[PDB]
């Protein structure tokens, strides 16, 4: 019928009709959460017949991986699979094959910029988990593990592997670590506004809202099939960085600060036909990410405003460029701060040279590289980066991270 | 078996093996010219099977334009168009269908950022030349007329349609003015690195290389079907600006400027099923082109080298973020000289403020508007702009403005 269109910025909305008289040459792309990049829910297991060839596929993959195979332990290996899939409808993966299955599907990302580390990863076997305050026991050791002291370390922590499907492991926040947004009285809005709704949800099911511009949100856990269930961070956890410019001293002023670690919570890992909905990852800060993004952004802070009032430049003539110098010195700040404070980060320009060198080894490697351009370019300064000028493919392989329906969109409470 | 993909920058190549490993969720998108986008060569005239339908079509969506019908008209032409094709295969575009042709086909520029201006255009009617000494005639009026003086005028000037497609008129360079590019003995580049193969064959058909590092490169015509003459830019038309910085005094002695006319010379334009393979079209820049791509890029002029040294910038860390500071400095002087010398340009954060209006009203028009975000966001400050949290479907409509094969590569020398 029609393509719905959202605009992050404004949230706004608008259905596309026209692509429908479009021509014998309807490219999404310019898609944030494209259903081609999402894997949604179940209720009934995974049908044998799709499971043991996509099993069969990622052990050869497995055992064709390491210099000189052990063609009787793939063979033997290929064998057990078979043999355990036919006894319980499924079948567990090696921690080494899990190992690999991480690393790959990282590998795979499209979206992922510094995947030049793709080898460097923790593997958290959490699969035995089975209750909500494990979780947030091994979350615990997770973080504390990647933050180790602002010398970040990229690390995964896997849950338990979906079942049927009515028995799934679902961490309800996005990010393992992601300030709060209520919306003040006087209509205006503290903290985050992008986790407005989020921050509800963590309130409508027990949280205690600090009201505060940098409130850490409680971790919302739901194991093995039970509701959600609410837990806070162990403040002594979360490592910030406390915002200062090593010029503009009045900057410290501004009362700015950001945690330094970046973990995607919400995605599943698809690997061998088997999938986990749960299985947090972290890796480390890109600077444009805080000072581009997360501060400048009209769905964010939003400080881009008076950043450049106090730098005396004319707010009132777009012509004037001011965004442009404000942006630039907010992103010297960040990675000043955080260099100072010593906590790991990347500025976007190395990021690209070393992703441009691992797209480069990729290629001679297995002759290929997924990249989704779009995400890749980093959000300033893009035609001053190489990966600008680089035409890419973005294709889905697997293993493979797939995003999936937000929970509360798709639950069962009793 | 496998495809190329090419890194303008570094010019580089590599060939892509890995996607047929794909999955049943290929997108090429971040292509800079994809065959999905060309309109090349022909042999034979358009089978009427294929014209007819089209030419229908099109004439409808013209009558079915304006307020109040012409339903008589609308059948009148209808009938006319019919009868003129099954006379002669073929049939000619009255000269208020070609406007209304050449503002949607603008219109419908998935690429263009201005596009809030596609009612404002200029058409120029050059059907009717036959000869290059014609064409060059018209080119020179068209750029004399959209130059104005600075204050710049959006125009085109639509040559011969297509006929069999061994009489074709084309325009071989790729845009209307655009300095040209030698290679230095010492090794090194003077002028626009970008035009180092056409500026050899301009050479190569009699161009007399004034060597410069802002050359004027020779048109280049080829007209019914002959081989290409070529033609000097009458230096009067050929308006400039001399880059100066509001501040930076030192910036002039960089002995830099750029032409103010930005005009697109070798684009085909379809409509009802016709093509015409010569038709340049002009607007005015949008700094960000001139600023960031022109003159930083290593495959042009490559300047943000010593930009940065002459702003004291330490050029040996990029964790320092000079780029970023220069490309910026930059930017402010292109949009200084052009505003001072009184030359039309367009900053790009209002271009993207109003092309986002333009996408709304065009929505609300007729529910749709092909963007292709890659290239509209600005290569620089793009999460500071609007347009970069809009999703936007890309989509080929007609009429359309289409890239097509380089002439060179598919032409008959005698
Ligand atoms: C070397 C440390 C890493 C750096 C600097 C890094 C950087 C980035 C950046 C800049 C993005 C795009 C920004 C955004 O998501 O909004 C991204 C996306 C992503 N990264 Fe990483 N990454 C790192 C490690 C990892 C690891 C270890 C994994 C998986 C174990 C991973 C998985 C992903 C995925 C799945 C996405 C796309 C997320 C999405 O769709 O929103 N990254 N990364
Ligand atoms: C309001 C004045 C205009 C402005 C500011 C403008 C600006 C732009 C910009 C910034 C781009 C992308 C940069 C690039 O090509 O490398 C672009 C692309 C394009 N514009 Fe415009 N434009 C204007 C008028 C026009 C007109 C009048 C036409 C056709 C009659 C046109 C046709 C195109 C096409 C076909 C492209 C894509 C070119 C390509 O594929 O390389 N534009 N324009
Ligand atoms: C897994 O390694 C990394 C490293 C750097 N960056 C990321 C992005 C994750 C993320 N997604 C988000 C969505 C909204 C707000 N913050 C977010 N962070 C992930
Ligand atoms: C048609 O109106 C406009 C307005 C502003 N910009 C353009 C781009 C055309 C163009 N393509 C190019 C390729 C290489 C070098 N310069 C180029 N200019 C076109
Ligand atoms: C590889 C990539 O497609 C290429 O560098 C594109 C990106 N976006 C662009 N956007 C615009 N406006 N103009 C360009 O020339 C490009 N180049
Ligand atoms: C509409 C558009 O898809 C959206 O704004 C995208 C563009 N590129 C991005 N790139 C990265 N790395 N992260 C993002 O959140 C986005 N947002």
């Amino acid at each position: 019928q029609y393509v719905r269109i959202k605009n992050w910025g404004s949230g706004e909305i608008l259905h596309d009709t026209l692509h429908h008289k479009a021509t014998s040459d309807s490219c999404l792309g310019s898609i944030m959460n494209p259903k081609s990049l999402t894997r949604g829910p179940r209720d009934k297991p995974t049908p044998l017949e799709e499971l043991l060839p996509h099993a069969i596929e990622f052990i050869n993959q497995y055992y064709g991986s390491f210099k000189e195979a052990k063609i009787e332990e793939h063979l033997a290996r290929l064998e057990a699979v078979t043999k355990e899939i036919e006894t319980t409808g499924t079948y567990q993966l090696t921690l080494d094959e899990l190992i690999f299955a991480t690393k790959m599907a990282w590998r795979n990302a499209p979206r992922c910029i510094g995947r030049i580390q793709w080898s460097n990863l923790q593997v958290f076997d959490a699969r035995n988990c089975s209750t909500a305050q494990e979780m947030f026991q091994h979350i615990c050791r997770h973080i504390l593990y990647a933050t180790n002291n602002g010398n970040i370390r990229s690390a995964i922590t896997v849950f338990p592997q979906r079942s049927d499907g009515k028995h799934d492991f679902r961490l309800w926040n996005s990010q393992l670590i992601r300030y709060a947004g209520y919306q003040m009285p006087d209509g205006t809005i503290r903290g985050d506004a992008a986790t407005l709704e989020f921050t509800q949800l963590c309130i409508d099911l027990g949280w205690k809202p600090r009201y505060g511009r940098f409130d850490v949100l409680p971790l919302v856990l739901q194991a093995d099939g039970q509701d959600p269930e609410v837990f806070e961070i162990p403040p002594d956890l979360v490592l910030e960085v406390t915002m200062e410019h090593p010029k503009y001293e009045w900057f410290q002023e501004l009362g700015l600060k950001w945690y330094a670690l970046p973990a995607v919570a919400n995605m599943l890992l698809e690997v061998g036909g088997l999938e986990f909905p749960a299985c947090p990852f972290n890796g480390w800060y890109m600077g444009t990410e805080i000072g581009v993004r997360d501060f400048c952004d009209t769905q964010r802070y939003n400080i881009l405003e008076e950043v450049g009032r106090r730098m005396g430049l004319e707010t009132h003539t777009l012509a004037s460029l001011w965004k442009d110098r404000a942006v630039t010195e907010i992103n010297v700040a960040v990675l000043h701060s955080f260099q100072k404070q010593n906590v790991t980060i990347m500025d976007h320009h190395t990021a690209s040279e070393s992703f441009m060198k691992h797209m480069q080894n990729e290629y001679r490697a297995r002759g290929g590289c997924p990249a989704d351009w779009i995400w890749l370019v980093p959000p300033v300064s893009g035609s001053i980066t190489p990966v600008f000028h680089q035409e890419m493919l973005n294709y889905v392989l697997s293993p493979f991270y797939y995003y999936q329906i937000e929970p509360w969109k798709t639950h069962i409470w009793q």
